[PDB]
């Protein structure tokens, strides 16, 4: 789908940004704000502010590129799948937005669809 390749296309634009906690972009993110950037750049609204609301909000995702990848219920943590079983995401403070297997996260998880 070409507005989830948008999605993973914004999201992957910000490899290599500094974790801040608050951030949403353009320069510094937490993972539920590179979530809304990504989404809000591609003019997908409707996208909630934090982990455990992005969990819930949209409808059921496949995983496909530009879905988002939840963790926990209540969601602690997110990223957007590249549709390949790794996800883009912004870490934890000490680390920098970058691609991760889905899997390494060693928890469960589920996706949720915006577009």
């Amino acid at each position: 789908n070409a507005s989830g390749s948008a999605i993973l296309n914004v999201a992957k634009s910000r490899i290599g940004k500094q974790y801040m906690s608050g951030g949403t972009g353009p320069d510094l993110f937490d993972c539920s704000g590179l979530v809304l950037y990504s989404h809000n750049q591609c003019g997908v609204y409707g996208v909630p502010r934090v982990a455990k609301d992005q969990a819930r909000g949209g409808k059921a995702g496949s995983g496909a590129a530009g879905d988002v990848v939840y963790f926990g219920n209540p969601a602690h943590h997110v990223g957007i799948c590249c549709g390949d079983g790794s996800m883009v995401h912004a870490p934890r403070p000490g680390k920098t937005v970058c691609i991760l297997k889905i899997a390494y996260m060693k928890e469960s998880y589920g996706y949720r669809r915006y577009y």
